C-alpha cells in the first residue's frame, strides 16, 4: 500500500510504516484536492498537520484517514489541548481517530488517560502525552492497516478550542512551556 503521512517528518514513524513494506510519503503544506499527491494513496495518517484536510479529500478516504490526537477526546477538540486541558481542568490523554468533516470529531478507535504529577510543566506533560500517542500508534497501527479494526462513535460535547483562544492567558505561562501546570489548573474556569 502508499500511505500519506501529513504532519512533519520523522524518522521513527516513516521506519516504522515503511517496516510493512508500504510506500510512505509525507506532506506539510496546505493541500489542494485536485493534488497529484494523493494519486493512487491507500491511506492517510495526520499527526501535527496544522492545516485542515479539505472535506473532498475526507469524503474520498472514508475509513482510510487516521488523526493522532494528544487528547482525550471529546475534550480539546483542536488547537493547544495540552494547555486547554489544563486551563479548563478537563480529562487528559491520547486519541487515534478517524477523520471525518470538521474538527477532530471522528470515530474513536483506542484511547489512553495520561496523568500528570506533581511539579510537571506544561513541557513534561506535552512530552508525556506524545511517548502515549506513539506507543498507542505502534500497538494499534497493525491492526488499523489490516482493517481489523472499528471505532465507535465520538461523543458530541467534550470542548473545542481555536489558536487565539489562549491569547488571554499567554501572561500566565511566564516560563514558557516550562511553566509549572499547577499554576495554570482552573484558571480559564469562572
Ligand atoms: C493548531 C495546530 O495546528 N496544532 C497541531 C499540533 O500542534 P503540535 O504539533 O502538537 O505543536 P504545538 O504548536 O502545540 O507545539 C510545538 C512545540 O512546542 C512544545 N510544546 C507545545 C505545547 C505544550 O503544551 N508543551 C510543549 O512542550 C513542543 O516541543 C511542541 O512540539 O497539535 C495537534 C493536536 C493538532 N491536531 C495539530 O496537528
Amino acid at each position: 500500500g502508499k500511505i500519506l503521512l501529513l504532519g512533519p517528518e520523522r524518522k521513527w514513524l516513516r521506519d516504522f510504516l515503511e517496516s510493512f513494506e508500504d510506500e510512505v510519503t509525507q506532506y506539510q503544506d496546505k493541500l489542494d484536492k485536485k493534488s497529484a499527491i494523493l494519486n493512487n494513496v491507500d491511506f492517510i495518517i495526520s499527526y501535527g498537520y496544522r492545516y485542515i484536510i479539505h472535506p473532498d479529500i475526507v469524503e474520498r478516504f472514508k475509513q482510510r484517514a487516521i488523526n493522532l490526537h494528544i487528547s482525550y477526546l471529546p475534550w480539546n477538540k483542536g488547537a493547544d489541548p495540552n494547555l486547554w486541558s489544563f486551563l479548563e481542568d478537563s480529562p487528559k490523554g491520547v486519541t487515534i481517530h478517524y477523520i471525518d468533516s470538521g474538527l477532530d470529531t471522528g470515530e474513536i478507535i483506542v484511547q489512553r488517560e495520561v496523568t500528570y504529577y506533581e511539579n510537571d510543566t506544561l513541557r513534561t506533560t506535552y512530552e508525556r502525552l506524545t511517548q502515549t500517542i506513539e506507543k498507542l500508534f505502534m500497538e494499534y497501527w497493525p491492526l488499523i492497516r489490516l482493517g481489523k479494526i472499528r471505532g465507535i462513535p465520538q461523543p458530541k460535547g467534550g470542548s473545542y478550542h481555536k489558536l487565539k483562544d489562549k491569547e488571554k492567558y499567554l501572561y500566565l505561562l511566564t516560563d514558557g512551556w516550562d511553566t509549572p501546570v499547577q499554576k495554570l489548573i482552573g484558571k480559564a474556569q469562572n
